[PDB]
């Protein structure tokens, strides 16, 4: 909410608690997923034209009890922006990947896992500049694209190493960059992202699957979005970028997702989506083996701009093999059920 | 302090600042006890019956270094009222027993402690669904009613196992159901409350004392309120729920809390008070013993509604003996000092 | 920014985020350095003459991936203020050495380094009891002093023990007391300030050099703030309280700092300084060797009250040599730069 304005300067400090359980046969995927998230998306007017702004976003989960609780910073950056010239910003923010992926990301709780976070230029991540630009200069309505760098996040000791470093090698990512281009027009949305990163000699020196000189990403994506419906879909190929569960990553990964929303005049808002990964030559005796692959389905009912319940039923199309016990993902079905507050 | 109201919403951000000082003969209950809590209490008007809200509260020390600082989510939740049906309630929220416990829960800092946090249904927990009336369906003015339910927290690894678990055997339970009956008139108060909840195969299998299928907590309570004057008191029977410092719960317990406070027009407000536990039957050569006793004496100062001072002094009668020492309880005496801001 | 102000009370929420990166040739401290802060300032008023308050403020890192995030408490304290006789206020605060060494700690992130927090008394640390004068009772417009007690704050397990103990004996301190003088006058500032604190059994007992039984610091500074001009120099003799990296304390240490800063009417403010520490008799065969030593040269340009940027280089003039080593000193040069929002 939009809790402070004045003399050019205005500050939105927003956030949610949302009661939520998952429903689950595995053990580690039933129980009290119960979460809270705090932001604030400042805005100050330096000039007819330039713009400063700053977002943070955090969360802090609410299923742990008071001897050990987690929370984590999900985005926080500062940046300038400059009326048809385009905007720069720095820090933990979303990778270019994400400006098509996050067509799909649009589940009350479940999707958007075909990537993770501090997965290179994929989705979150430390150490971002990006530079985004709208409509073309001011001069093509609804072309936008983006180009941007991430320097590298190293370990925490010895060599390769960062003032910001980290001891898991999956967080961890060297030089990169990449860009999107992104169109819409009247409902409808084209987007392409391409990235590159440089991969630590931890990540490729301790004995994983899927190393390689560079993390790759090749995105294209579609959309509608208008007279009370939503379809979107996004097709990525990676290389050495998609995270198999402990093994390591895949070689070679073709990513898709579908999604299919309604939205009744009365607050209910239906949905059903089709995400699967499936991973190429992954070594080890594995083979082509789906990373990931379910149909989710449910619903969303809106009280109100700031409540609302959610049932998102995940239905985990995986087979249970040696291959997903080897990496530790789950091939069991989860339901999860949210009552939300927002602000 | 309500800092945003508009079209239907509204959000009261709250917090204080307690400048506080422990002073003992035991070490480790002497020194800086400095802490700072924040929170958020959100409402959303839905219709003319129904409204939806959420609270968030959340302490973090005041008192360590920068190196390692600890902080918890108290409570985080998110709920619907319906006028004259009741309201419903998710996340980590008070058991239903605190419905009528809490009214000798009323001093500065000390009280409150014939029981823990994450201690099954008695207090603060994860994973409460909580139905709650008020004034009996618009019937009987003054008579409120809650049933709830709190699904298992089980251990981090093995089975016996949930998305949220812990190792703490002492924050671990399984699944329960409480309720509690509070009727208030004119000033006086009766209430009464009971809860039922499976013990974990972990808190059942480590070699603690106090083991059983089921922990159970039977309550009563009276209480004062009006005219410059409050008077309470609660009884609680415990079977397999009561805590034992380290040793591991009470097979029986009998908890006893007595307050009484007065209130001065200038500001200030003495209070005297008597917590007592009695463990019976505890296994393992002990028998009869005293978990909890002490009378606690001193006064707050109310500067403001914002600003106050107080000294809450725990006089403890508990024993220096082979069981106390056993448990790692404390028998020595208290004073804390305190300066708190508010908003 | 004050979010609030009502009936007596009023409250400022404000934060910033620095979206920050480091550039040097030592590797931990090379890369992304973002971060975030976040803080309220409470005042109440109580009467014609008394007003209570409130400060707390917090760190939380931007720049780590979302597994692990560190986050810590920088200040948090409550306190009365009493027109024309003083004021009191407890908990975590800067200890009144800072009263007159914070002059030169105005770089926008190098500077204020010959000390630590939780260093004794020299900066921030917990258990703060401070008393402060404002114009020497009213009556001397400008004349300021201050004095301090702090609290012993132990270990974690053993005797020395507190109840806000911890392990780590650079962030110990045994009780201590210290106080300041200030006086400031059409734009010049005359400043003193000395402080004494026991030193700990742990401190004093895990073979580390710079024992002693107490911990002494002395300091004396000046300053000129007026006609967009800022100079600035403290000098500071310590007595095992000076931290020599991981080596333990300097037995005697000779701090100074001096700084210079201009601020052009259309934002840019560029800044000279030097910072030194020189220890002596150091123990182990080291002798007088340079703890600190480096000339800091930049620039910040301010686009507005919420939004600057700058460049903060450190010129390191230490030499790599084996008693640097030994305590893990920096002795590269590292270049800062910072966009910054705030609020
Ligand atoms: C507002 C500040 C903008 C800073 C943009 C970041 C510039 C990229 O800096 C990069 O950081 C990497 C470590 O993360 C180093 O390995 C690279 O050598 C360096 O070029
Ligand atoms: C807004 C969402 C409301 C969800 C209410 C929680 C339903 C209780 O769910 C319970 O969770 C336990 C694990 O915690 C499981 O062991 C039980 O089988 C399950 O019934
Ligand atoms: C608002 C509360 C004000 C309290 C002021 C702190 C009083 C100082 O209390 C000191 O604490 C030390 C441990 O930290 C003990 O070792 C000392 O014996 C004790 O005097």
């Amino acid at each position: 909410a939009e809790i402070y304005n004045k003399d050019g300067n205005k500050l939105d400090l927003y956030g949610k608690v949302e009661g939520l359980h998952y429903f689950s046969d595995n053990d580690s995927k039933d129980g009290d997923k119960t979460y809270m998230r705090l932001g604030f998306k400042g805005e100050t007017q330096v000039t007819d034209q330039l713009t400063g702004y700053g977002q943070w976003e955090y969360q802090i989960q609410g299923n742990e009890p008071e001897s050990d609780n987690s929370s984590w910073t999900r985005v926080a950056f500062a940046g300038l922006k400059f009326q048809d010239v385009g905007s720069f910003d720095y820090g933990r923010n979303y990778g270019v990947v994400y400006d098509v992926t996050s067509w799909t990301d649009v589940l009350p709780e479940f999707g958007g896992d075909t990537y993770d976070s501090d997965n290179f230029m994929q989705q979150r991540g430390n150490g971002f500049a990006t530079y985004r630009n709208t409509d073309f200069f001011g001069l093509v309505d609804g072309l936008d694209f983006a180009v941007q760098y991430q320097g590298k996040n190293g370990s925490a000791h010895g060599e390769g190493m960062t003032t910001n470093g980290r001891d898991d090698v999956f967080e961890q990512n060297g030089d990169g960059v990449g860009g999107s281009i992104t169109y819409n027009y009247e409902g409808f949305g084209i987007g392409a992202a391409v990235s590159s990163s440089k991969r630590t000699w931890d990540q490729n020196n301790t004995g994983l699957i899927g190393t390689g000189d560079r993390a790759e990403t090749y995105t294209g994506g579609l959309k509608y979005d208008a007279n009370n419906i939503y379809l979107a879909a996004q097709y990525t190929q990676t290389y050495n970028a998609t995270r198999v569960g402990s093994l390591g990553w895949a070689n070679k990964a073709q990513n898709f997702e579908a999604v299919a929303q309604y939205q009744f005049d009365f607050g209910l808002r239906p949905f059903l989506a089709y995400l699967q990964s499936k991973g190429k030559n992954l070594g080890r005796g594995y083979d082509d083996e789906d990373i990931l692959k379910y149909v989710d389905v449910g619903a969303t009912y809106y009280f109100n701009k700031n409540m609302s319940t959610y049932v998102d039923y995940k239905i985990n199309l995986l087979d249970d093999n040696r291959f997903t016990r080897d990496a530790g993902i789950n091939t069991d079905d989860i339901v999860a059920l949210g009552l939300v507050y927002q602000f």
